[PDB]
């Protein structure tokens, strides 16, 4: 998978706006800021709240005054069902993007097969990146109770 | 790893009662009954969409009227702990099983490493034992959000 100090994949990722559907190449994105990251197997299913959107959501706040710019969920879905995602769980500090093909997700080495639930979907991660540079990567590993979380990353700040 | 229709093996689970530690081959204990046993990898160990004991507290009524003699709950810890996880769970119903040496896990192949947070433990599964055959054997399958829960062994029975 990816290391610290990496530069992210030169991929995009897709979000559904006024204009119509927008890729956004994530280190232009990205570029001269701190951001989270976080991924999901898929949008409406079932994470610790913790360690994904509800997660986030809460700890926007704490988050944001610790200096980052931007809190983005990620998820091989495509851009239709991340829009909606969002406005299920009211994600309104949140951006929502799409990596539905998981070429993003691929580049990564973060990928996973679901079989006959979803296919290829993505793991369970949380990034802090810095100008498009992988300076935190946390990985969940099921088998061994790694619970890591929004917190975990609130305290990598 | 043991499948539906086959006879459990005769291995080892143990007990904390008056006369201290206890041990005994389960088919003593569960000859003769329509037995639910739920599987964990460990007591005390959070859930947060996986098949959980208090699902099974909660549908003990229903479980019983659907003729199930006794409900057990096994997991590869020792008989302190998993008595102690009991009564924090105030599940005096369920019968608590101890499998202190992965010996019973392991008979039945459904074992699995988590490295440094617990050694060898048990994967999450529940079966419907009837004397003694596995009827129904529900092993988790996290990746596709496979749930081994107390309303699958319900809509088993």
């Amino acid at each position: 998978m990816i290391a610290q100090g990496q530069t992210l994949p030169n991929a995009t990722l897709s979000q559904l706006t006024k204009e119509g559907m927008v890729h956004h190449p994530v280190l232009e994105l990205f570029a001269g800021k701190k951001v989270v990251l976080f991924a999901v197997p898929g949008a409406f299913t079932p994470t610790c709240s913790e360690a994904h959107l509800p997660g986030y959501i809460v700890l926007a706040d704490q988050l944001k005054a610790k200096g980052v710019d931007l809190i983005a969920s990620v998820s091989v879905n495509d851009a239709f069902v991340m829009k909606a995602w969002g406005e299920a769980q009211n994600a309104e500090e949140i951006l929502m993007l799409a990596d539905g093909d998981a070429s993003f997700t691929k580049a990564l080495g973060l990928e996973m097969d679901t079989a006959g639930f979803g296919g290829l979907r993505s793991q369970r991660y949380a990034m802090i990146i810095d100008n498009g540079v992988v300076t935190t990567l946390n990985v969940e590993a099921p088998k061994s109770f790694e619970v890591s979380n929004a917190e975990t990353i609130l305290a990598a700040l």
